[PDB]
DNA sequence: ATGTGACTTATAGTCCGTGTGATTATAGTCAACAT
DNA sequence: ATGTTGACTATAATCACACGGACTATAAGTCACAT
């Protein structure tokens, strides 16, 4: 599938667990379905920037902070 | 509209220019539609990550450079 | 404790008595433990439907007759 | 498995739909797990009088009218 | 060249439900001794 | 006869998650016509 997606997918989960959230909490605060949060983490779904933005707000994290961890995950071995 | 969306778009336009590309050529290079691109640059589109990825390929810019730039752009 | 659970227990005891049964006999007839039965009637047990069902069979009473009674008891 | 159980589980669903509720509303209002409401209807499951009571409160229905519909369902052919 | 508009078609995102391993609270069942 | 106190062990009930189908909103991709 897509390189960037699974990275975006990975980072959303990583943060979520770092903050001791559950998918239920997250989909809560992101005002998306808990099915969608699952869908994203599970099968790296192809979300929209707007949806990503909602998730960032849900993770109680900033644009910047997210993208900084995104860059880190991309760079890894 | 969205704050992020506008700066993604701004960034896309910034890079296209710093490189000296036309929209026509960014569309060709990324195998997407020119009106599609025009839309994004006037910020009338809400890309998916996949699309963004294709535009990065077209701009010939790695994900990292794009995001390094987007961050800087984000901080006024 | 619970209102319903109390009325259920009361009903179980009521029917046992109008039939002149002992607890010992109610437990023999439904193959459950006598201390188990005791416990319900002193309202110290929160039984499951399955258990309730075994007790109805031990009381020789249909589900319907039981609930008809339980409703009436519920209404003071 | 159990005669009465599938009757109880049938009636919980009947009411739930009659009141235009979804499972996960009822799971909230009944102050029980999401998956328990499913599990009760889905298969049958052997609930407790206390849990049944919670569900009745959740269906926004009285002990009495629940049991009245229970009786009616038992009596069917 | 770029910017519209408007018009399909793919798919992102929603909504309601099923099914499941793992853990925790508690009912199910049965001792010993009471009265 | 019934009551009560511990117990052990089955299972009710919880919690975090995956997975599917069907439906709705909207992004993806392509026309025509501006400039």
């Amino acid at each position: 599938e897509s390189f960037l997606l699974s990275k975006v997918s990975f980072v959303i989960k990583k943060i979520r667990l770092e903050k001791g959230m559950t998918q239920e909490d997250l989909a809560y605060k992101s005002n998306l379905d808990r099915t969608y949060i699952s869908g994203i983490e599970r099968n790296s779904r192809n979300l929209t920037i707007k949806s990503l933005e909602l998730i960032m707000k849900g993770l109680e994290v900033s644009d910047v902070v997210f993208f900084e961890m995104l860059i880190k995950e991309i760079l890894k071995h």
